[PDB]
DNA sequence: ATTCTTGTTTTCATATCCTAAAATTAAAGGGAAAATAAACAATACATAACAAAACATATAAAAACCACCTCACTAGCGCCCCCTGCTGGCCTCTGTGGGCACTGCAA
C-alpha cells in the first residue's frame, strides 16, 4: 500500500517508508570531532570511534584478538574457527565466508 | 135615508216560559295492584402519590494499538597478502664451427 516516490520502494510500515525518506533526504546529524566524515545514526559515530582508538568490544570467544562490530567476527568465525562457507560455486568445488 | 171606510177594544191561539218528576250521568270517594322514583349502600374505575427500577452519563481503569528506537543481521567494496604457475631475458657451461700446425707413410 505505501509507495515511493523517489524509486520504486514498496513496504507495509509507515515507520520504514519513514526511514526511506531518511536515506532519500540524507540526514547526517552525526560528525566525528577528530575528522570530517559524518554519519546518520549514532551506532555509525560509535564504531567509527571505536576505529580511530583501540576500544573493540566484541571478543572473539576462540581467540584472543577483537573487532568493533558483530558481522566482522562473525565472518571471522567462518573463516577461522566454524568454516561455514554458505555460499558455492557452479563448475569448481570452490566456497568461501562473503558473496565478493 | 142609505151605504162605505177607519180606528180601537175583546178574545181565541199559538208559541214560549216556567216547574217539577224522572233519569241519568258524570263526578267523586275508596280499595288495591302496579309502578316509577328515590335514598342508601356497594362495586368498579380512575387518579394521584410514593418508592424503586431502569436508563444514561462520566470517568477512569486496565488495556489495546501504533510508532520509534535500537541492536543485531545482510550486502557491499575494497584491502592485503599469499601462493602458484607461466614468461622473458640472462649467463655460463657444454658444444658447434673452423683455421691451422703437426705427423706417419711412402715415395
Ligand atoms: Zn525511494
Ligand atoms: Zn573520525
Ligand atoms: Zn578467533
Ligand atoms: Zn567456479
Amino acid at each position: 500500500t505505501f509507495q515511493c516516490e523517489l524509486c520504486s520502494y514498496t513496504c507495509p510500515r509507515r515507520s520504514n517508508l519513514d526511514r526511506h525518506m531518511k536515506s532519500h533526504t540524507d540526514e547526517r546529524p552525526h560528525k566525528c570531532h577528530l575528522c570530517g566524515r559524518a554519519f546518520r545514526t549514532v551506532t555509525l559515530l560509535r564504531n567509527h570511534l571505536n576505529t580511530h582508538t583501540g576500544t573493540r568490544p566484541h571478543k572473539c570467544p576462540d581467540c584472543d584478538m577483537a573487532f568493533v562490530t558483530s558481522g566482522e567476527l562473525v565472518r571471522h568465525r567462518r573463516y577461522k574457527h566454524t568454516h561455514e562457507k554458505p555460499f558455492k560455486c557452479s563448475m569448481c568445488d570452490y566456497a568461501s565466508v562473503e558473496v565478493s
